[PDB]
């Protein structure tokens, strides 16, 4: 919260370390930091300790040897709830040893074998018994433990609190899991998050949910998990989630032979092979964000009221080489630093690789193991600040900077459209400071994130993945396209309609709708907005805290007041 | 540990922490605190932020009603294990918003209610599915999902990381429960607690066991959990807890209905009643601790080489004086905090009353709800500083002082025997400082715990109980003492003899043994103590990784190097 003990001393940390931070990074970078040239990510955090970011935990290594976990040498799990029980712990120690989102990939997959051991737990126990129907006894019992064992994980990641007083930042991927085990979780998870969470049932923020969609296991009538498409697009409409990824699609942009999961919101790395040539995609992680303010560029670049274009390509070229030093900055922290910094990443598996204590951190990091994140946003502002559309152009340049940057360092970086929740607002404040109100840029107070069509441009929801579709084929490192529409409970074909042209044409997608509830009657509808608050259509309360009402109108779910 | 990234981040706050306590405690206070006159408590925390040290977390009202828990608004649970992963998020919820010990009451009894909804609904499936045996599939479906329960929680316990980036400080009682429920949930932690932690079954620090002992209850052959008592006893020679109290003792001096469980280590709490005449326990807190250093009252008031009797007169009621100011200077950071500081503690039933978030906080804690504690260390020391016993009296005395400080101001202050895990060192160490090498004092580097009688005296068992139990009587804000002895697995009925002693004669009783694990062998047979460290009798192994050794030199269980 703000005044909630454990984030007093979370803000007291993060003191510090602005201060530590003002130390070690070169004036420069600070100065085109404080003026909003760039933004380096997480200054409260890094560098003054040598965290990392996101990541893709290597739950299926941890959970399959053993692992020690605080002061408990834990053993694979007996039971499927044992297993997100461990899960669930494992989460909050991840979030406590980085800064950023912590991502369960396939989780259908990777804790199938533990609903099997559930399953033959129940087989015993049907002939210990004399249990007449027993293959509908293990099964019925099976299902009620899987349904349990995840509305476990869902409360626990709601009811635990990290290092730094917050819940944990946390998603979980599913959908190319087919056999029975795999269709079960996926049904539990889906349904657990369906019902809501608490007395009153309400729209979770975490854990993020995204489910992978493929032709032949879950897109077309035909296909064997047609039916979990069709849970899917229910929750997605009582709950926001889960967000879809184009299996296609995304495979052909990370280069993958399987689906990558997003790091938190959405960092996907591009794959990567060992020593002995194997694809590895969990255990990998991200090692920092540094984000361009583009418009700033383009608006420096103005001579008069006139843009001029070769400033803007002196500037431009000057500014990708100072994000160089601040990300290169930070990634020099990290030198020296042990694996008894954080054992649950380094020693233990989360990481996906067992470090002794007095080995280097950084090595792990090197040779495109690690992605490296350089940020953009605002390109609708840039295109009318140099008066035509270059957003795939420029992206494209970044590019080919970003490989000169990977080929003379082995770091992988990538272009990342940062998600930017509020740094929407805190670029244009600055910008504001030094040009004013400018018309169809700062006069708003926010820039439009990334490649994103403008919030206010009157577009149908199939012309705005068009405009959008390409970028995901270009900013690598991470991508979104939101797609914003009414009310949907009621016409699940019309958001299918939607999920198969984002499926066709892009990588990660989701859609924004309103979900409210009133608590008093138990209306589904959109709530009308009011000057005060939020109003109820059918009855008229107008208690916040008789009422649920979830948007995301930037990245994260929240309650708009 | 110390490097590990959540320590990195608790000791930034505990700097900040100390340097705003600087400016907030008057400086005589400070000065007295610096040269080991006293000792306030956790200035790292308080009163830089408005924490509160140890609690009854009253878990029975959080779980009979609603309460909210992070963001999710939890419901009674329906079954003991759900109960147990419930009690497990408040344990590192409450955790992190005190600075000391969390204890949960007669959990055996607390729990009771939801070993009966799961054995309901067992009966429920011996029904619908025909079940032949029915009375009897009920009970063992039952007896098994307990002993999971409780072995969810020493597990959660153990791997999940507080604000503070430590395992959270928690103990448990029991003793008092009869019904069969109540020696079911006794069982399983007993029974869990011996199998040990982890793959190698390892010796846990926490959660601290205490278990009530009672004629008519678990006391003499006779008695209905007299199976429990032997089972405790088993438990306790392999791995040091359970901790017992004799509740005939701890009743008369507490002048409780019911014994009353210590927060944390040993903080107890005297009778209290509400407005309305009932006796609460469960909830109530302490507001911190202060600790006067007796043996420098001594050394100070030496003219030469020679006590002087009136001097020491006119410092212990200077220094008296002294310790209530600190005690009252952080009360007095509490006025005007508001309960949005700690949702858990106050809005949501773990101090056992719901607040307001506008409400103030220290109004709960006027008039004897909470306790205020006064430490002492190092009667020993000052016994031989004076030339004569003078432990009963001068303790005594200090309780006059506490009454007409209780009369004053509201608050109910009471004597508590220090735990002093290192302050033992400390206060040593600064008397050193002035004093140097002082025969019997200070030329061994500690002060020996309150009343204690010196860990170098040739004394039996039962002489020391009887040397020591006067001071429970008089101590009443916290006191505990120890026996050392040798194995006594295959001796239980020596084990047995001492307890009897102790729960006829004193409040709160442990007993100090080897307890030791070599991993390669197997052997459960105390070490043998080398100048490099310890080495196994029968093997011969002497690697630190491949063994368990714990004993209990001061407060806490663990491993000497
Ligand atoms: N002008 C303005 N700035 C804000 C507001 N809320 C946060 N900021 C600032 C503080 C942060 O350094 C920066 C970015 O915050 P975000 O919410 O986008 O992400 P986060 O809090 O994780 O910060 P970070 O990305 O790690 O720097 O913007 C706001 O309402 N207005
Ligand atoms: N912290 C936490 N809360 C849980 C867990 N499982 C359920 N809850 C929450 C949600 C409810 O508000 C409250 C009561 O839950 P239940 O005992 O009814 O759990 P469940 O629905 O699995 O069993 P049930 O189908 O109702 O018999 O506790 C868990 O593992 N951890
Ligand atoms: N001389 C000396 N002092 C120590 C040692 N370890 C800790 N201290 C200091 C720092 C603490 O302010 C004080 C008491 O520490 P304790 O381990 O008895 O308890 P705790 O860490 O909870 O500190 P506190 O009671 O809150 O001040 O003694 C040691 O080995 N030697
Ligand atoms: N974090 C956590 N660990 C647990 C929990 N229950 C058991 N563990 C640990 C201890 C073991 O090292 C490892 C495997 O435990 P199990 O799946 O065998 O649990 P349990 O003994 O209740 O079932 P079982 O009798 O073996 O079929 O996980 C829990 O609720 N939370
Ligand atoms: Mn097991
Ligand atoms: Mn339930
Ligand atoms: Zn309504
Ligand atoms: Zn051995």
């Amino acid at each position: 919260d703000s005044r909630v003990f454990p984030t007093q001393r979370d803000l007291m940390a993060g003191i510090v370390s602005k201060h530590i931070a003002k130390n070690m990074v070169p004036s420069f970078i600070m100065k085109a930091h404080e003026s909003g040239i760039i933004h380096v990510h997480d200054i409260d955090y890094s560098p003054a300790l040598p965290f990392t970011n996101c990541c893709l935990v290597d739950l299926k290594g941890m959970l399959e040897n053993g692992f020690k976990l605080g002061n408990a040498q834990i053993e694979t799990p007996k039971s499927i709830g044992v297993a997100t029980a461990i899960m669930a712990q494992i989460t909050a120690q991840v979030a406590s040893h980085q800064y950023g989102g912590t991502t369960f990939a396939n989780v259908d997959k990777v804790l199938s074998p533990y609903v099997k051991r559930t399953y033959a737990k129940h087989i015993e126990d049907a002939e210990k018994w004399q249990i007449a129907d027993a293959l509908n006894y293990a099964q019925s019992k099976t299902e009620k433990d899987v349904y349990d064992a995840f509305q476990a994980y869902e409360y626990e990641v709601n009811t635990l609190f990290s290092s730094n007083g917050q819940t944990p930042f946390v998603t979980i991927t599913f959908g190319t899991g087919t056999d029975w085990t795999e269709r079960m979780i996926q049904k539990a998870i889906l349904k657990n998050r369906i019902k809501g969470l608490g007395r009153d049932g309400i729209t979770p923020i975490f854990p993020k949910l995204v489910m992978f969609v493929e032709e032949g296991v879950n897109l077309y009538k035909d296909d064997p998990n047609y039916d979990i498409k069709q849970l899917a697009l229910e929750c997605a409409s009582k709950r926001m989630y889960p967000d879809i990824i184009s299996a296609k699609n995304n495979k052909a942009i990370t280069g993958s032979s399987v689906p990558v999961s997003p790091m938190g919101c959405r960092s996907f790395l591009s794959v990567w092979k060992d020593s002995t040539g194997n694809e590895i995609l969990d255990g990998r992680n991200n090692l920092g964000v540094v984000t361009l303010n583009l418009p700033r560029i383009a608006l420096d670049s103005y001579i008069g009221t006139q843009f001029n274009e070769q400033k803007f390509v002196e500037l431009f070229n000057e500014r990708m080489d100072l994000c160089f030093e601040a990300l290169m900055c930070r990634i020099s922290s990290l030198k020296g630093v042990k694996a008894t910094v954080a054992p649950i990443l380094y020693q233990e598996g989360a990481f996906g690789v067992r470090l002794k204590p007095d080995d280097d951190i950084i090595e792990l990091f090197k040779n495109g193991r690690s992605s490296v994140s350089l940020g953009y946003i605002g390109i609708h502002e840039l295109n009318i600040l140099v008066g035509r559309d270059i957003g795939r152009e420029i992206l494209t340049k970044m590019n080919a900077h970003l490989k000169q940057w990977t080929e003379r360092t082995g770091f992988a970086f990538s272009l990342y459209s940062t998600p930017a929740e509020n740094l929407c607002y805190r670029f244009c404040k600055l910008d504001t400071e030094k040009y004013g109100s400018v018309k169809d840029v700062t006069d708003k107070g926010w820039y439009t994130n990334s490649f994103h069509v403008s919030v206010e441009e009157n577009i149908t929801p199939f012309e705005k993945i068009s405009r959008e579709a390409p970028y995901h084929f270009i900013a690598t490192g991470g991508h979104i396209s939101y797609v914003e529409l009414p009310d949907m409970k009621n016409n699940l074909k019309g958001l299918e309609a939607v999920w198969d042209y984002a499926a066709q044409h892009l990588d990660y997608f989701g859609v924004n709708m309103p979900v409210d509830k009133c608590f008093t009657c138990g209306s589904t509808h959109e709530m009308t907005p009011t000057e005060n608050g939020f109003v109820c259509s059918i009855c008229g309360e107008t208690d916040p805290k008789k009422m649920n009402t979830i948007r995301r109108t930037c990245a994260y779910l929240g309650n708009p007041n």
